């Protein structure tokens, strides 16, 4: 079940974090802990193609080796939220599973600046849903956690405390597939 509101950042510059670029998840907390892994591999591109909002996304579970790559088209619903379909594709683009009404996630920019991000997402598959899933972003694979987005866990009435580390994963990314799958 989801449960959250999420509020998006105020004056959320939809250009810079619609870029083109990747955005690796660094830390993740999900409200329903048990929906997801104690461990895990996630990260995103984010852009327009031709005119389309894309999100283009990556899923590895670094003990089980599960991999899924998914192509989504975003709807707007207000600056900073989005309704997203998504297509299970091969790291190509070719599809696995293809958009149905049902298959779908909330997005929601809390907090973004050049190299970091907070999220909230609410994944719905049919009936189904993997609960209220924040996510800490950043541009470098690397990056700990720093003040600004800290501190907007924090204003989001969370602590960053309770956030689950994937950084002892050695998890690795295929950057150029999820580039590229933002136009397909
Ligand atoms: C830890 C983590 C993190 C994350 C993140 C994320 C973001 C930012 C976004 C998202 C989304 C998503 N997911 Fe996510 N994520 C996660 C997890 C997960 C899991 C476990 C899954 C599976 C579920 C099932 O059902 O199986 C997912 C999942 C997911 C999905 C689905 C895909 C397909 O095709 O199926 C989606 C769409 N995810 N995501």
């Amino acid at each position: 079940a989801c449960t959250k509101n999420a509020i998006a950042q105020t004056g959320f510059n939809k250009d810079k974090y619609f870029n083109g670029d990747v955005w690796y998840v660094t830390d993740y907390l999900d409200l329903e802990p048990d929906d997801v892994p104690k461990r895990y591999c996630a990260a995103l591109a984010a852009g327009t193609a031709s005119g389309k909002l894309k999100e283009a996304l990556y899923h590895y579970d670094p003990k089980t080796q599960d991999t899924f790559y998914d192509v989504s088209e975003l709807q707007v619903e207000s600056l900073g939220k989005y309704t997203a379909n998504f297509k299970k594709v091969d790291k190509n683009g070719n599809v696995k599973v293809a958009v149905t009404a049902g298959n779908y996630y909330t997005f929601t920019v809390m907090y973004a600046d050049d190299s970091s991000a907070l999220i909230h997402t609410c994944l719905h598959k049919g009936n189904k849903d993997l609960g209220d899933l924040y996510a800490v972003l950043n541009r470098n694979k690397d990056a700990a956690a720093g003040d600004k987005v800290k501190s907007a866990v924090s204003a989001a009435t969370l602590e960053f405390s309770k956030f689950i580390s994937t950084k002892e994963n050695n998890c690795a990314y295929d950057n150029d597939s999820l580039k590229s799958l933002l136009t397909k």
